[PDB]
DNA sequence: GCGATCGC
DNA sequence: GCGATCGC
């Protein structure tokens, strides 16, 4: 499958892109929210660390219209 | 500070 | 409403 590896307040997680909910660019980073077993988690990676799948999801988000 | 959110 | 949070 495709997991994104990231750090958040220490906890170095690696979430299934299928659990990613929203993705957006903040500066040169790719930020996102994800389903964290019911809660909404937050993560961000540098673009070089972002697997293509996440960048595909980002491009999809970037094409969204009103 | 940028986006966007959570968690308070 | 905003600090923390991520990368930078």
């Amino acid at each position: 499958m495709v997991k994104v590896k990231f750090k958040y307040k220490g906890e170095e997680k690696e979430v299934d892109t299928s659990k990613i909910k929203k993705v957006w660019r903040v500066g040169k980073a790719v930020s996102f929210t994800y389903d964290d077993n019911g809660k909404t988690g937050r993560g961000a990676v540098s673009e070089k660390d972002a697997p293509k799948e996440l960048l595909d999801m980002l491009a999809r988000a970037e094409r969204e219209k009103k």
